[PDB]
Parts: C-alpha cells; sequence; structure tokens
C-alpha cells in the first residue's frame, strides 16, 4: 500500500503577481491549466518592518463563496491528512 494522487484543482494567489489578482487551476498527469477569475480587486501590498499598505476588496455573496472556496482538493486511494499537510506546508 501507499499514497496515490489523480487530480488536484484549486485557487491560487501568487507573491508576484498578488497585486495582479487571483487564479483557478488544475493539475492531472497529462496537462496542467491556469485560468482567471472573475472577482477583481485593486490590492496593493507591501510591507515594512511593521506597516503595510491595506488595499482588500471583498464583497458579500462573494465572500460568501471564497471563504470555503479557498484550498485544494485531492482525489486517490488511502491518503492522510498529516502527509498532505505537510506536503502543502513544504512547498512554501
Amino acid at each position: 500500500q501507499a499514497i496515490k494522487i489523480d487530480y488536484v484543482k484549486g485557487i491560487l494567489r501568487y507573491d508576484s503577481k498578488l497585486k495582479e489578482g487571483l487564479e483557478e487551476i488544475t493539475i492531472t498527469p497529462n496537462y496542467f491549466i491556469e485560468r482567471t477569475v472573475k472577482g477583481v480587486d485593486a490590492k496593493e501590498f507591501t510591507e515594512e518592518l511593521n506597516g503595510v499598505s491595506f488595499k482588500n476588496v471583498k464583497y458579500t455573496g462573494i465572500t460568501n463563496s471564497i471563504i470555503n472556496d479557498m484550498g485544494f482538493v485531492f482525489a486517490g486511494k488511502n491518503l492522510n491528512k498529516e502527509k498532505l499537510l505537510e506536503l502543502l506546508y513544504k512547498l512554501v
């Protein structure tokens, strides 16, 4: 027995493109796909020692979606939450 993954899908935010916006992706052995999402924001973020530029455009129904859309779905056999967690953390 061993873990195995069939596909994976999610909503991502990139550090370089944080100001740019957000995307939806899927990874499957045949192909990789990136798409742009429809809820746009004029977000602009900087990191001082303790100061940051706050621009957070977030709406009612859009939040009611993305409070729970945010996160990744995994399919396969013999999954285990601890291994999945440590991999996702190890990524960044």
